[PDB]
């Protein structure tokens, strides 16, 4: 029937969707949620064989294994086992568009297992085998008996195996195609993988069961009283002694407690449900769950005959809270909610789409350290697991339909299509059925990029009526259209519109007032962290603090999906699209997220932790004021400290202990602060550290953290003036400099600074020239590449421009003697096919003291693109170990991403001042530096700065960062400016106005010498 | 204004003279100015600028030059923004081109008398013989800046002997969302601590 290219066929005998079932035979079990008798784990070690295509599977296969198969670990993606490529393609499908058909050489993976199944489980009862996640339609046959056939490959597909099974061994053939009709709807951005990539496992119900439960809680105006209400469905014969007891509990301690008979109320004219029944527990003083109090009762149902004997018991953990919008606005047991969210995809750079508790664990922790409190299940249905630890640990989820149909001409094609209605149902039915009791999950969502079609219209109202507790979003066509409760745009930028035809992206604070407008706004994805990004970051939720409305949004995203490959010396490296010949591809268009695959933070994460800070500061004389912006709880595990410093050096430090209800304010007096007697600029840091460790932090960490400038005294004193003069020695190729033990070298030819000596020894390996260009981050490439060029990206204007390829013209070098220093002038020219680009004029002062004060003036052509940066650059001979400087840091910042850097002290070792990003380009920048040292070197001014091993060019000419080699010496780049990141999105350029060079005329001025 | 110091140097095809300055007010240093006069062999007087500004005094209204010249011509002739007065928060309606006016023109004859006239974006300023290029922003009449600040209303100002020049590398916003409260918007306040401009000071 080749039922994978039929979308009216999405599965056969497949068993109803439920949440999640244990079937404990023993109540305290249920109550405890210990593992239960009555729920097996098939994982482990399986057998497995690949084979080009369905038709290629050889029968015997059904009745024995394959002595050609191998023993594999299950759950796994066979891409990752090497059977064959994974694909990593953005929007365009892996497969050619011809709905419902798929390509007739279809990966076809033959799992098999030899299992064994106790007496006592066949002798009565019911049976069933679940698979949590086969990628990406499958028919399953027990003991060479077809069983049945399922698609959607992120729900759990079930299966009765009660007629199946004989005591003892038993062996399961699963028939696994990588492609079916079911891929036209899972066309998400990220790699394509196929296999039984989740839990598999056996479950054993008794015949008279608990089929279904609902649960849900309703509230009194001020929450301090509640209703909980349980629907609980049966299934099997219906008996009068049958009963179902729903118990409530908070901790050890049973709060409520109710039980009934089955037979529902009369619903219509034929009457009501014999199967069902409805028991209603009151609370009174709920403790109410939230993100910052994850509050959770245990609700116990049970299904027991009158006498007390039971039959069967289940259970879930219950948070007791309201979801709601009102007047406009998102609220969370009546308060407004402000999302600190990020999408996530189960991703792991080893197993692949295969998730395990340690890895989500990793992640919550990290995201709620780095003040997250809100995730995308972008954009699929996760793995079960995933809901109970957000329960829990205590994080806003939304759950969304695994349908995305990207790639299709209109994006709507297939949603707007009623054939593809039934399909499309499923995958949001299923979903709602499976994840509905769980209170971490707070908003519904149809599913991503899939254009607007009256399927979704459909399938918006039939969540809004069968589950009217959970708002329901989408954002295709357009993000507010009649499909979605929340306006949430992807990537829409808050001042800047954006008037695309049709799905137009306005300014969040403008799409909030248009005419009629009233629902609230959170992004469903925004600050695109592709690479070196996240500038502007800041913009965005200084929008979201003012506007009530604008109430946060998830950023893109928080993994990058590298895998891992390994080289010759079997040494591993991160991979993109294209390493695995997987083509056409989208190359490292699946790296976007704040850590690397391996969970290590990209600078940006610090950057979002510093702006979706709880607290928030202002400093007005010696008065601190702390404003909260926890909604539930008071900061009672919050310690403020603080510490005044004089360039670094500390003059005084205390701490006080916080003390702020939710939304509230507390003020607090500085002491009376000493005068400090250099000159120099005073710096206040403050900043919130937890005494205590929780479940997800340790003692002492550090959650929010401001800075001000307080008093400077300006430096009018004159030193000593040095008795020793420079001495010039011309030449007609040079002008030399000597001062004792050092020498400096100005190439007359060249204009340039040359070389330097201290002693015999050479300090430069290549001379000090200006530079106006950078290695290309992500977001200055966009969607460029060599076969289609994109003339408005960035890095394309500047080769265009011919930055990139620039030649310096000496107009002018001189050489002056003074009365107790040596000048030198130069002047440069930068053409490009008879266009001066950028006019450099330079002075270097060389005194007594052997510094030498450099003063750069430059002139840029309005009217050639703005240039990525103005500075110099030089590869120094000396390799150091440490770097130290008095600067904004410690970590990488950019001038529209420097918000969460402080400004002090910092030393770092080489290694530190290089960030790894797996697409090479420009790093390790720091901005606001007054000083930096490296060895013998000192350099004093105004700059931004990076320094490593790797020079511009080579970062520039590598395509992976494992392919980066150390040159000799070290590479330094001091700009007297540098043009922002970008990052609202990576496909345009996004770098704000005011963060572009575009002054025409900039001037800096340095000092080098030696420390 | 306390001098910190004042050298002079004779370079191959010029004289340098360098200056800084300190401004101070009860022990405590406002701003420091830092600059070079290289006048060469066609007689022209290069002036470099670089200020600084304690982080902690509120910005200054302007960053630049001033005095009072002997000359009193009838034109002033410039290469910026104009023909009207025009500030750099209020400058959108202004033209860059070659404007020539009459000196009493270059003076905006407010009730209450104050800062005016400045015109912004000039890289050019004719005046009698002299002639200033750079990239400025300057107004230019017979009343000095203190008197304006001294006169309650303009019937009472009377004309200097010579005429004033004020030409700024820098001057902040005038405002206006309402005139009882700060209303410079913080990108038009004079912050950066930092300051740099050039000047070059020849006869026409
Ligand atoms: C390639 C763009 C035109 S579509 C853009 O690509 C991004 C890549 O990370 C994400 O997948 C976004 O969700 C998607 O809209
Ligand atoms: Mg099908
Ligand atoms: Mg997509
Ligand atoms: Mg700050
Ligand atoms: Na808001
Ligand atoms: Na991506
Ligand atoms: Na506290
Ligand atoms: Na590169
Ligand atoms: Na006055």
């Amino acid at each position: 029937r080749r039922d994978w290219e039929n979308p009216g066929v999405t599965q056969l005998n497949r068993l109803a969707a439920h949440p999640p079932f244990a079937s404990w035979r023993n109540s305290e079990e249920a109550r405890t949620d210990r593992p239960s008798q009555q729920l097996r784990s098939l994982n482990g070690e399986w057998r497995f064989a690949w084979f080009p295509a369905p038709e290629a599977v050889p029968e015997s296969w059904l009745e024995c294994d394959l002595p050609e198969a191998d023993t594999v670990v299950v759950p796994s993606n066979w891409q990752m086992h090497g059977y064959d490529a994974p694909i990593y393609t953005n929007v365009t499908y892996p497969i050619t568009v011809n709905p419902p058909f798929v390509p007739t050489e279809n990966p076809t993976g033959c799992y098999s297992l030899t299992f064994n199944v106790d007496e006592s489980w066949l002798q009565e009862g019911q049976t069933r085998i679940i698979f949590d996640g086969v990628n990406s339609a499958f028919h399953l046959w027990c003991n060479g008996r077809w069983v049945g056939y399922g698609q959607d490959s992120r729900l759990p597909s079930e299966f009765d195996l009660s007629a199946f099974l004989r005591a003892g061994e038993n062996r399961l053939a699963v028939m696994v195609l990588r492609w079916s009709d079911g891929s036209y709807l899972e066309d998400q951005d990220m790699w394509r993988m196929s296999g039984i990539f989740r839990d598999v496992s056996l479950l054993h119900k008794p015949t008279t069961q608990i089929s279904d439960f609902h649960v849900a809680t309703r509230f009194n105006d001020d929450f301090s009283r509640a209703v909980l209400e349980a629907e609980v469905q049966m299934c099997g014969e219906l008996r009068d002694y049958l009963r179902v007891t729903v118990s409530l509990w908070q901790g050890e301690t049973q709060v409520a407690s109710g039980t009934a008979p089955f037979g529902g109320e009369i619903i219509d004219e034929r009457g009501g449900y014999a199967d069902r029944v409805t028991l209603r527990l009151n609370v009174e003083n709920p403790k109410l769950w939230s993100a910052e109090i994850p509050n959770l009762y245990r609700a116990v149902v049970e299904l027991h005959t009158a006498d007390g004997t039971l039959i069967e018991a289940e259970a879930c953990d219950v948070g007791f809270r309201e979801v709601r919008i009102e007047n406009g606005l998102l609220l969370l047991n009546g308060k407004p909610l402000l999302i600190r969210g990020v999408n996530r995809h189960e991703h792991h750079p080893l197993h692949g789409q295969v998730m395990d508790e340690q890895t989500m664990v990793q992640d919550i922790l990290l995201m709620k350290q780095n003040n997250f409190n809100a995730v995308r299940c972008s954009h699929y249905p996760n793995h079960p697991l995933w809901y109970t630890l957000c329960d829990r640990y205590g994080l806003y989820v939304v759950d969304e339909a695994n349908i995305e149909t990207h790639g299709m001409v209109p994006m709507n094609r297939l949603t707007d299509d009623p054939r593809w209605l039934p399909a499309m149902s499923e995958r949001v039915t299923r979903m709602v059925q499976r994840d509905r009791n769980h209170p971490s999950v707070i908003i519904w969502s149809l599913g991503n990029e899939s254009g607007h079609g009256a399927n979704h219209d459909a399938l918006y109202r039939w969540i809004k009526s069968v589950d009217p507790s959970r708002p329901v979003q989408y954002e295709g066509g357009g993000a507010d259209t009649t499909a979605t409760d929340i306006i949430c745009p992807m990537y829409a930028r808050v001042d800047e519109d954006q008037p695309f035809p049709a799905v137009p992206k306005w300014s969040i604070k403008k799409w909030l007032s248009l005419p009629g407008e009233t629902r609230p706004l959170i992004l469903c994805e925004y600050a695109h962290a592709a690479g070196n990004s996240l500038g502007g970051f800041a913009k965005y939720w200084q929008a979201f603090r003012q506007y009530p409305r604008l109430q946060g949004g998830f950023v893109w995203d928080w993994v990058d999906q590298s895998l891992i490959k390994y080289d010759e010396n079997g040494n591993p490296w991160s991979a993109y699209g294209g390493d695995f010949g997987d083509t056409p591809n989208d190359r490292q268009f699946c790296m976007n997220g704040l850590v690397f695959a391996d969970r290590t933070p990209h600078p940006a994460l610090t950057e979002a932790k510093h702006q979706q800070q709880f607290f928030q500061f202002r400093l007005s004389g010696q008065t601190i004021e702390v404003t909260s912006e926890y909604l539930f709880r008071h900061s009672d595990n919050e310690l403020l400290h603080w510490m005044v410093a004089l360039d670094g050096k500390p003059l005084a430090s205390g701490e006080v202990p916080l003390d702020v209800a939710p939304q509230g304010k507390q003020l607090i007096e500085l002491p009376e602060l000493p005068q400090p007697e250099s000159a120099g600029q005073l710096w206040l840091t403050v900043r919130v550290v937890q005494p205590n460790a929780t479940a997800w932090s340790e003692a002492g960490h550090i959650s929010a953290w401001q800075q001000w400038r307080l008093a400077e005294n300006l430096s009018v004193t004159l030193p000593a003036a040095s008795h020793a003069i420079p001495h010039l020695t011309t030449s007609e190729m040079d002008f030399c400099i000597e001062l004792g033990n050092k020498r400096w070298q100005f190439n007359r030819q060249s204009g340039f600074l040359s070389q330097m000596w201290i002693g015999d020894k050479k300090q430069l390996l290549t001379p000090l020239r200006d530079q106006f260009t950078r290695a290309p981050l992500d977001n200055d490439i966009g969607v460029s590449e060599a076969t289609r060029i994109d003339p408005n990206a960035w890095v394309e204007r500047w080769k265009a421009a011919g930055h990139y390829q620039a030649e310096a013209a000496l107009l002018q070098c001189t050489a002056d003697t003074l009365a107790d220093a040596v000048l030198i002038t130069t002047a440069h020219a930068w053409q490009h096919q008879g266009k001066t680009l950028f006019i450099s004029r330079k002075t270097y002062r060389i005194d007594g003291s052997g510094q030498m004060a450099i003063t750069v003036d430059v002139e840029v052509a309005s009217d050639t693109p703005h240039p990525a940066r103005i500075g110099l650059n030089c590869q120094l001979a000396q390799v150091a170990e440490r770097v130290n400087w008095l600067g904004l840091g410690p970590q990488e910042n950019y001038p529209d991403r420097l918000t969460a850097a402080c400004f002090d002290r910092w030393d770092l070792p080489l290694s530190d001042m290089y960030t790894p990003y797996v697409f090479p380009s420009e790093n390790g920048l720091r901005c606001g530096t007054r000083e930096l040292n490296y060895g013998p070197h000192q350099w004093r001014g105004d700059f931004q700065f990076n320094i490593s091993r790797y020079s511009q060019q080579q970062l520039m000419e590598t395509s992976h960062r494992h392919l980066l080699h150390a040159e000799e010496g070290t590479w330094l780049n001091i700009d007297g400016f540098h043009m922002g990141i970008g990052g609202d999105d990576s496909w345009s350029p996004s770098v704000s106005a005011e963060f572009q060079l575009s002054a025409g005329r900039y001037h800096y001025q340095l000092v080098w010498c030696q420390k």
